[PDB]
């Protein structure tokens, strides 16, 4: 509705920081979206990847995110990167959003753009043997000002300690920009 052109008025009252924190606290968002699966019986593995274009993927082996209706009517892949920390307001705060699940014998996908604004429905893309979601999205340089660009070692951190606190999950981290390119895995 108009949640999420509020997310882009205020975005310090929903991520903690309109800074480099903030930028960091999106990420951290979608990769305790994937957590939320681990400790719900399902996946043990997480990639993060920092690509050429500045905007990060998330990738997990949980079941996928459900695709049938939301109690609002609405599709629920829909509801949860719309509806208001929450995958909504990453999206408010990304000048794009994409969402992958490999669910059921099927690969799905959504598009989102511009603050969070559907670009397509759930579409049917292909089929697979593979189980869970990938969410890739872009932050909006109109919100972080200053920079969007991500920092290796302040994710690896994070990650690390997530790997530590959760156990028998394997994190690895990986960046593909140009001249900065690094691999690294967690598990504990
Ligand atoms: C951003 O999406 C997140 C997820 O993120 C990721 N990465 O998976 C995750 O954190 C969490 O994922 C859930 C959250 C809830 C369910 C969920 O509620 C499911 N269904 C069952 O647990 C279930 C278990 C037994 C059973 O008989 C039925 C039948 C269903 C009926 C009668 C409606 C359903 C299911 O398959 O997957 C679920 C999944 C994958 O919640 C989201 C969707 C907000």
């Amino acid at each position: 509705l108009e949640g999420l052109e509020a997310v882009r008025k205020r975005p310090g009252m929903y991520i903690g920081s309109t800074d480099k924190r903030g930028l960091h606290h999106l990420v951290y968002e979608i990769v305790d979206n994937s957590v939320d699966e681990v400790l719900n019986g399902y996946g043990n593995e997480i990639d993060v990847t920092i690509n050429k274009d500045g905007s990060i993927s998330i990738e997990d082996n949980g079941r996928g995110m459900p695709t049938g209706i939301h109690k609002s009517g609405k599709p629920t892949v829909e509801v949860i990167f719309t509806v208001l920390v929450g995958a909504s307001v990453v999206n408010a705060l990304s000048e794009w959003l994409e969402v992958e699940i490999h669910r059921d014998g099927n690969i799905y996908h959504q598009s989102f753009k511009n603050g969070g604004s559907p670009s397509s429905g759930l579409v049917k893309k292909g089929k697979t043997k593979k189980t869970g979601t990938k969410v890739t999205f872009k932050p909006d340089d109109t919100i972080f000002k200053a920079s969007t660009s991500f920092n290796f070692d302040v994710l690896s951190e994070r990650l690390q300690e997530s790997a530590f606190l959760l156990k028998n999950l394997k994190i690895t981290l990986n960046d593909l920009r140009s001249g900065k390119e690094r691999q690294e895995h967690y598990h504990y």
